C-alpha cells in the first residue's frame, strides 16, 4: 500500500509578498507570494498529505525587507514582534524553511530574531560557530500521520536539513568574519544524514540553497546540487535555488544522471522554482513500507508557473501583510 | 519663431538588449532595448529635431554583459572589437551616453575599451584622476542644424555633461581606490557649466546618473537631481536614473519646486524612465532665439511605457545583437 506525499516549495522570494514593484510604485502580475499562494492552495486541495517548504533568500531584496529591518529591528531581535514576512509564512502554515545567503545581509542578531518568530523550524546544517558547533538548528524530524492509498494511517518521520553556500563568508564578510565558519555542503550532508537516520527519519528533504551544474565539482562549490545528489546517500528530495533558474528544464536532457521527464538527478527528485514566487516547486513521492522501513517507490519533480494558472491575489497573504505593505509604501514615497 | 527639440532617453538598461530573461532562459514582454527601440522609432517619426541619449548602468547586469567581459575583454580593451552593447547603441544612432556606477564593475581598462568603440561621445565630468584631471571626456558640444517652425535652418550648439554618484568609491573600492576620485555632483556641474557656456553651448543636457529626493541635500549626495535643478544655472534638461523609479509621477505633486503636469523640477524638465528599457524618457523643448541667445520658452518631461505601446522586437536591435545573444545562451547553458 503506498503513501502519496507531496512537497510544495518556494525559493528566492526576496521579500516579494505582494505582486508589487516598489521601485516603479506599481502593481505587477508577474511575481509575488500573494500569487504563488494561489498555487499552494490548489495543490493542497489535491492531496491531504502535503508539506510546504521555503528554500531561503526570503527576507531580503526589496523595500519591504528594508522596512522590516529599519523600523522593527529591535522588536524582531527580542522576539517582541514577528518579522512581517515570517507572519505571512506562519499564515500559510509552512512546515520548514532554511537560510539563503541574503538572510545574513542584516547581521546575525537580526537573523536570530527573525527565526524566533517562525512557527515552523528553520534549519541549516553547515554554518558553524568558530569552535565548530552548529550555529542553527541543523535538522528537524517530525512524525507525520499520513493517509495511504487504502485510507489507513501511516506514521512517517519526515526530516528537513538545510544548506547555504560557503561564499557567504565573502558576500557578508563584514557581518560574518570571525563569528562563524561554513562547512562544505556535501561534507555537511554526509556528517548530518547519519544522525537523522539514527533518530528515525524515514523521508529526508534537503532545503539546499544552492544551484545546479551539469557535472561533478569539489568541496566548497557554490552550486552543489549535482554533488548532493551523487555523493551522498539518504536524501529523498531536494529543493534547489540560488541561481534563479528553472528545474526541471529541457536544457538538462541528455546530461548524465539527469531525467528531465521525471525531474530527477541520480534518481532523486529536484525542483528549482525560479525566483520571486514566479513558480511553485512540486515533488511527488510514492512511499512504500517493507521490513518496517520506508522507501521511495516512485517520484517526480515539477514546477508550475503562476502565469496562466493564477489571476488574483491570495487573501491570506494580503490580509497578513497589508499593514506592513502600506507602511512600506509610505517609507518608499518619503 | 521657435525650434521644437525632442530628447529621447534610456537609463539603467543593465545589458538587457533582448526582451529575454537569461536566468529562467525564456522570452519576456516586460523589458529590453529591443522593445524600447520601437518607442524610439515612433518618437523619431514625430519630430526631425530628435536627439537620443543613454543615462548609464548600460553594460552590466545580466549574463550578456558577463559574456562580453569574459569572452571579449582583450579585444574590447585594445579597441579591436566593439563591445556588443555599444554596437547596438551605434546601430540605433545614439547621440551621447554617460557612466553609471555599474560601468565601473569590470575595472577601468575594460571601461576605457568599451568607450573606444562608441560612435558617440560618452561623457562624465565628476570622476577625476588622483591629481585632479578629468578622467573622462567631461562634456561635448555639437553644433546641430535644427529646423524651426517656419521650416528654416537654425544652428544650435547642444552640450552634454554627465555625472555619476561619488559612492562608486565604496561600491567599486577594489577597482577604484588609489586610481580615481569623485567630485560632488553639484560642484562638478558648477565647475563645468561655465566652460560649456564659454565654448558656445546654447542648450545643455545633463546625463545625471543619480536619482531624485524631494528636498535639498548637501555635497556628496547619492541622489542629487533636486540639487542639480536648484543649485546650478544653465542646465536646460535633466535625464535622471539610478533609483529605477518613475519621473514624472504623482507622488511629487505638491512638493515645492515640482510640477508633475509639466515634468519639471525648478522649471527644468526631468525624466526618469524606470529601468531595463521599460520606459522611454521624452523631453520636449521649445527654443526661441532673442538677440543671438537661445532660451527655453516652454518644456515638458514625460515617460512612455513599452507596455501597451509596443508588441514586438525592433529589427535593428535584434539583427545587431543576435550573434552575441546566441553566444550568451551557450555561455549560460554550459
Ligand atoms: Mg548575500
Ligand atoms: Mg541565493
Ligand atoms: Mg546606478
Ligand atoms: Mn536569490
Ligand atoms: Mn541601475
Amino acid at each position: 500500500p503506498q503513501v502519496h506525499l507531496s512537497i510544495l516549495a518556494t525559493t528566492d522570494i526576496h521579500a516579494n509578498m505582494m505582486d508589487y514593484d516598489y521601485y516603479s510604485d506599481k502593481e505587477t502580475a508577474d511575481f509575488g507570494l500573494a500569487r504563488t499562494a494561489q498555487l499552494i492552495q490548489k495543490h493542497r486541495e489535491q492531496n491531504p498529505n502535503t508539506l510546504l517548504v521555503d528554500n531561503g533568500d526570503l527576507i531580503q531584496g526589496n523595500p519591504l525587507g528594508e522596512y522590516a529591518v529599519k523600523y522593527q529591528k529591535d522588536d524582531i531581535i527580542s522576539g517582541t514582534k514577528t518579522h512581517p514576512i515570517i507572519s505571512v509564512m506562519n499564515a500559510l502554515k509552512y512546515d520548514a524553511g532554511t537560510l539563503g545567503n541574503h538572510e545574513f545581509n542584516y547581521g546575525l542578531d537580526f537573523l536570530d530574531g527573525t527565526i524566533k518568530g517562525a512557527d515552523f523550524p528553520i534549519v541549516n546544517a553547515n554554518v558553524k560557530t568558530t569552535s565548530g558547533e552548529n550555529r542553527y538548528t541543523p535538522y528537524v524530524i517530525n512524525e507525520k500521520t499520513l493517509i495511504d492509498e487504502n485510507g489507513n494511517e501511516q506514521k512517517v518521520k519526515v526530516g528537513y536539513i538545510g544548506f547555504v553556500p560557503p561564499q557567504i563568508m565573502t558576500w557578508d564578510k563584514k557581518n560574518l568574519e570571525g563569528q562563524v565558519q561554513v562547512q562544505d555542503i556535501v561534507e555537511s550532508a554526509n556528517e548530518t544524514i547519519p544522525k537523522m537516520k539514527a533518530e528515525g527519519a524515514d523521508v529526508i528533504i534537503a532545503l539546499a540553497h544552492t544551484g545546479i551544474e551539469k557535472q561533478a565539482q569539489s568541496s566548497g562549490a557554490e552550486n552543489a546540487v549535482f554533488d548532493l545528489a551523487t555523493k551522498t546517500k539518504g536524501i529523498d528530495a531536494i529543493i534547489s535555488g540560488h541561481q534563479h533558474g528553472l528545474f526541471p528544464s529541457a536544457e538538462y536532457a541528455g546530461v548524465a544522471q539527469f531525467n528531465v521527464e521525471k525531474g530527477t538527478i541520480n534518481g532523486i527528485p529536484v525542483v528549482m522554482p525560479s525566483s520571486w514566487g514566479k513558480y511553485l516547486g512540486v515533488i511527488d513521492l510514492k512511499l512504500e513500507k517493507a521490513d518496517g522501513s520506508w522507501k521511495v517507490a516512485d517520484s517526480k519533480g515539477s514546477i508550475e508557473s503562476i502565469a496562466g494558472n493564477v489571476t488574483s491575489r491570495n487573501e491570506t497573504v494580503t490580509n497578513t501583510i497589508q499593514q506592513t505593505h502600506q507602511n512600506t509604501l509610505e517609507y518608499v514615497r518619503k
